């Protein structure tokens, strides 16, 4: 990784292998749940492409999904090669070469080379770009492997609103369709697939009613207060 | 995180996945509680608004909680909107631009602008501002996860004052009413829903008497259904 | 806490959450036992009032004992407030005002200000005074848990004196009895209800003995359990 | 190792027992998996040849395997001596000299010379060469005691495609055949040993198509839902 | 404990709850065995009496033992008063006072007296004085609660000499008698209580060979099953 | 123990009982074993001779070999002391004395001077000498506890040159058998009861074939060695 807030010059610094074992622990235990991606976002911060392949390639398991990840990163590399014109040397003797797509994967590049483009005036953030390609591919892997579908989250007759919301959100989180697509569902579908006791407050009483009145909706067996269950 | 320092200039510091993994170990295995609030408060000390977000976005479980937390912040963001001036003349120097409420909450702002506002004279304490707005959504969660309802608890007929007080005090604290109301729970309701030996001792002891005597009451007695006392 | 202890150069450092979480687990597992009291003293060493408030209120242990521990902080600050009458209240740009009861607990006050009384000449011992208010509150909770009966610990005719001496020193650690009340019990409990062969030996010794002499005594019971030199 | 990032990068740090225990656990779970080579690359960041020897003899299990690895070290160490005619400078330690393949494997060298060499201008990268020799013996064991032959795996009779390729890509990963054979096995052995109506889909999609289109196919083989993670 | 020795700026530190949880697992495990005497004596070199009273009162079990430790300390605090009275010569304002034996055990002294005496030149080391009454205390508990005799150990018929010699040296360490007597014990009892076939091997080996020779001879009687008994 | 992260200044901290205990945790659980020696090196770099004396005397187990090691660390002191000319100074302000046998072991030395020597420029490394002395005692306990009699390790009559490896190389890790007589073990004894096909491969290549060449020889008997090493 590269560190530049301890003193004002960039210096390279080793990865802790314990953290790698913890990232392995989180995808070994929790798999393709959309919550894992935060640990990786924290992992990949302030990295090089050499740190990034180490991070991608420490996950030994899940190789269909890693091979889907590998296809997504090859297609962004390949996009990068056809969106530029074809020459890639220094503009003038003694200036540096231009980043290729494969250099961004650290494939055809070495640590000093990647870091001199990161420290140059102006720099090219090849590490943050390679992290994007993984992060797209993680967002892809969570959706592909989600067991539930966001239109068919439907509220039972014995299920609290808070329990419905816990099923809806996680599934909504793991689905990869757009932000406004996602907000539009929370105006529509969230109401639509609610049980009539919850839906009755959400349609008729609307914006006027308290947040609390909605979150304690469809929980009235035994009156106020939350109900202890082992599940 | 950030390193404010004794006489040096304040400085940014490298992300910890081990803090992050450690934080949601409480959410996953202890759940949300008044007891989380000073651990979260000590854990989120020295944190930027972006570190605060990384921590909250990690949380996978608890999504009717997470939605209660987002909504409860949107009131205090929109409160920040009208406090902010319509016109007051020229923007201060030594700061990148001037924030609005989303820029406080790390939402729209870059980690340079955030530390920029801290480094300006005087400081804008964006992450300390935000740190309460989370605690308010935390407060709201505490009132949606309460399972003891302050009227309908009582002391059982021969049950310890030690266990009753634990019963009444931990309920009282999560109840969201004014202190004058909270004092009425302890003045009236308390006595009343206590069994006759614990009220009778409390009636019998004077105002400068020991609480070590009150706190041992009702251990090895028969109470209603089993007594021989006429009162 | 404060670091550079007792040296003319003291500076505050935030408590690690790992340290705090060690104090939360120490408290949840060992509970309000005699053992945990000096464990609190270590952590209290150079704690501020503002750390001490965190330590007291972050813990998920029995609340009726915590409420009497808090009610001793309230008794001790109205006593201090009784001890020193205080002239002139807070003013906005002021410094080095007199410390009220509320402020020594850290309630009406802020970190920089608490620091101000500790770095004064000669220094106020702001956390020590509050620290002593907690230690009393601890000691009172041990008297609530005390065995009802000292006369039903096992003290029959085969029960050995060293194991009985544990049974008694644990019955005493809970009671916390004065040297004049212990002098009554060493004769007419301890040495009286010793097993026959050991009490014959203890009748020759007499009960005014030291523990070192009492433990040295008892060679003439069968086997090696009571002997001080073993063949 | 040196993990130093401030100053002249010269201050050596001791490797930790705790880290070497977390490493020893990985060998206990997964000795023969290629997810170990990046964990071990991550553990050998910044190592001296003393440290590399400490880490090689920390593993106690897999006797024949770590004595294959040591065979492999000694072969390259002897390769090195007939690759280089005439080693420059003293034949004895502790004066300016060319490290032999034995000084490189740490055997005739000292930490004192190993730091001299790594701190030289240009730096002589003894802990990196010694790393690469361990990596070459480690890959050979990892391929040698691999559990799966690529040829003998097949799809199961009422089995999905998703768990069949979960194994096939992971098996193609520690495969010893070169990329041109690896693409023939992808091209042929995948779709040869696929079950008949998936073979249908495979050939209908063709080879150039995204893997993601194939990962959503052959799911009605598993039928109705009955075992996935609860939201 | 006192840290940062020999730079010209001594520092004091405090003991973390996680350290304390580790300490009292170890002291309650090894209370009656000599194993405890090095642990205490190492931590004395860096401990104030306030540090040593922390290590004493956190242990939490063995009340006859651990209190008799404290009685021994107050016994030897009394001794100190009449072996050296404070202040035989002059005394004046601004001069550092002589320690009393209650100032040694920390009971009457402040922490600044205790660091002040220690950090003088030639030093007054009150931590090293207090360690004598501690180590005496430790020998009194392990002497009284260890019933183990050097006079009942022996080698059975199928017992390895290495197994007998290891138990004998462990019971030798436990036995409190001066080295010249122990040299006698090895001379005599160790040959005398050895197994006849092996008293013959030692008669054939003679008296002037090494400890390595006795324990590597005379082994392997235990059928196939011998491997469980010896390492 | 000492720690240093920066040039030309450092921090001696007091010995953790947690880290003392880890060493005890390796000895109590795994005893004397090859991997004690790595772990012990990784631990002991920052340790003073007083740290190392604490680690030895805290052992409670394996007491006869702790004596064998005590004799070994003492005779190495004697060999260091005897074989350099003696000109043994006193404690002299601003002059460093010449380490002698007893000084290297802490015996006739004190904590200031142990930091002194270890942290000079160029260093005087007494704890690095003292490491090697302890190590040389430990090779003897291991060599006693490890297997022996390389001649008696035979191949089953139905074995296909394949399963002897793990006991055979454990004995060769224990002490190295010389290349001619290890050829002779292989040619004369080891292959003697073997199938004709394995006897034809072993004689063609010679007794000194690679462990890679032999484990990939004799294919498809189904004998000894046809089990998984990790499952």
């Amino acid at each position: 990784p590269i560190v530049q807030n301890l003193q004002g010059q960039m210096v390279h610094q080793a990865i802790s292998p314990r953290t790698l074992n913890a990232w392995v622990k989180v995808v070994e235990e929790k798999a393709f749940s959309p919550e894992v991606i935060p640990m990786f976002s924290a992992l990949s911060e302030g990295a090089t492409p050499q740190d990034l392949n180490t991070m991608l390639n420490t996950v030994g398991g899940h190789q269909a999904a890693m091979q889907m990840l590998k296809e997504t990163i090859n297609e962004e590399a390949a996009e990068w090669d056809r969106l530029h014109p074809v020459h890639a040397g220094p503009i003038e003797p003694g200036q540096m070469r231009e980043p290729r797509g494969s250099d961004i994967a650290g494939t055809t590049s070495t640590l000093q080379e990647q870091i001199g483009w990161m420290t140059h005036n102006p720099p090219i953030p090849v590490g943050e770009i390679y992290k994007r390609w993984i992060i797209l591919g993680l967002n892809k892997i969570v959706r592909m492997y989600s067991p539930t579908s966001i239109l068919d989250i439907r509220q039972g007759p014995k299920e609290p609103f808070r329990d419905y919301v816990d099923r809806f959100y996680k599934t909504l989180r793991a689905e990869q369709a757009s932000q406004e697509v996602k907000n539009w569902m929370t105006e529509t579908l969230l109401v639509q697939n609610a049980n009539p006791d919850c839906k009755t407050i959400l349609k008729a009483l609307g914006p006027a009613a308290t947040l609390e009145e909605m979150m304690t909706a469809c929980q009235g067996v035994g009156g106020p207060g939350h109900k202890a269950r082992v599940l």
